[PDB]
């Protein structure tokens, strides 16, 4: 069975460890032992895999902290990535977004080069920036609508043309673009949450900050289906509890909680990875149990 | 002198050889000899670095096409890099773009690791994603305004809140940033275009295409100092003469014309290079004669 796909594994990954957990695999040089290499990410990271994996849905490489040790440090993502159990989703963190013969070689890369399921992408260049992911019918494209950071106040809330938000223009276009890629398919959908993915396993998501409550309540309006990778918990101090509130789907799925430095400086990694899964699953189940 | 810059280095550069050509170095694998790989991506970049040298005021390699071929593809672009002289500037097209942390590692892998003088960076998430990069002072940080392709017209041209588009208000907070990472720097400048770089010769670009004239005439009115990345040459067949008598400065300079598939593919790179380089040298010839 190599149809390993994104959403497909996903939903069994979330169902069977029970976890909306996403892993971040980020190996900042300041975390390292000194002095840094690219083979002590390497390990970094196989500890991280190797102790998480029970209670993780899916792992959520950064390629700027491999791309920070040039050719070694990608040498390093491919075998971090090659690391990772057939059912368990890999989401590409590199934010990536140019025009169509350039963003078809980004996708190649992150798919036939380092076999990722799924990946980030910025989509400040319009549709063309993301169809060419896409074309890729069994993976994830996550595109940046609202980030987690402060300064997602000076582009993304601007009112644009009853005037609505750059970012919420942003999610009906990936919205829109998600019905695009799943236009012949039997519609209504069979199962609910049509537009979640594809036959493949392979769909549109959606990057908006849990730090941001009210962006979580208007992209799921915009986007009620779609996945929704909220960072910000952990590090940016992020409310985790009225996050899931705001962007979990009726059937207490459609988000993903990515945390990095939450897990990794942990004295136990395993431990905190499940405290984070717990916690999360505390307000999935009443999200769940308010529509029985 | 291992002092070498981005923008200092490339106003001798570009006095010296009398040229604005900007070469990409895109290895499509559609172009490599047949079974395409990273080492053939670098004897493809090495040919047209060899024949293009004296035409070129600097280089312009595209990370996706390297990223294409794994970490090989990326070992052949640190080499590829390190192949260009000393005296002719690197500007490096990732479009990397994402929050402080994360930033700083995309900066360091520019320029510690992969050794470019210059970076190109995607903004959607406002200034803490240009910043990281602006710390590394000699260095070009060349921020995406108004891009070349169609989908341009779909975000970067709404209008945003007299109301202007999206692309301009960028363009003016690019400014905002130049001015205030120059300021400190005796005011107002003794030379004139002040801002256009800083004493290290750092500075911030901006990246607007040449197949949009409107465009570049609203945001040279925005950032009348700033250079100019302007792609749309050849490929998508932009209007090469109306582009530099819009974006082009008073003293014919501020301006960067990008061409990759127009020299890679033609019979002759040498003299393919020359003839876009004495056409872009027509023009400026005009600008800075009507103010004299």
């Amino acid at each position: 069975e190599g149809c390993k796909n994104f959403f497909k594994t996903l939903d069994a990954r979330i169902e069977a460890v029970d976890s909306l957990l996403t892993v971040g695999l980020d190996p900042h040089i300041a975390d390292l032992p000194s002095p840094a290499t690219a083979e002590r990410a390497f390990v970094f990271c196989e500890r991280i895999i190797r102790e998480t994996l029970p209670f993780t849905c899916c792992y959520k490489p950064n390629s700027a902290f491999f791309e920070a040790f040039g050719p070694p440090g990608l040498q390093a993502l491919e075998r971090v990535c090659a690391l990772i159990p057939d059912d368990v989703p890999i989401l590409l963190d590199a934010k990536r977004g140019d025009i169509g013969s350039t963003a078809q070689a980004y996708a190649s890369s992150a798919f036939d080069a380092f076999k990722a399921d799924g990946v980030t992408v910025n989509a400040y260049m319009g549709r063309e920036a993301v169809r060419p992911f896409l074309s890729y019918r069994n993976k994830g494209v996550f595109v940046l609508v609202k980030t987690s950071n402060q300064s997602s106040n000076e582009f993304q809330t601007l009112p644009v043309r009853q005037d609505v938000p750059l970012y919420v223009q942003m999610a009906r276009v990936c919205n829109e673009l998600a019905q695009e890629c799943v236009s012949e398919e039997d519609s209504p959908s069979t199962t609910g949450h049509g537009l979640r993915h594809n036959a493949s396993g392979g769909g549109v998501g959606l990057v908006v900050g849990a730090t941001d409550i009210e962006a979580l309540r208007e992209v799921r309006k915009a986007c009620p289906d779609l996945y929704i990778l909220a960072p910000g918990v952990g590090a940016q101090g992020a409310d985790l509890e009225r996050a899931l509130s705001a962007g979990l789907c009726k059937d207490g799925k459609g988000m993903l909680i990515p945390v990095s430095r939450g897990i990794s400086r942990a004295e136990n990694l395993a431990a905190q990875a499940n405290a984070y899964r717990e916690q999360i699953n505390e307000v999935r189940r009443g999200i769940v149990q308010q529509y029985e």
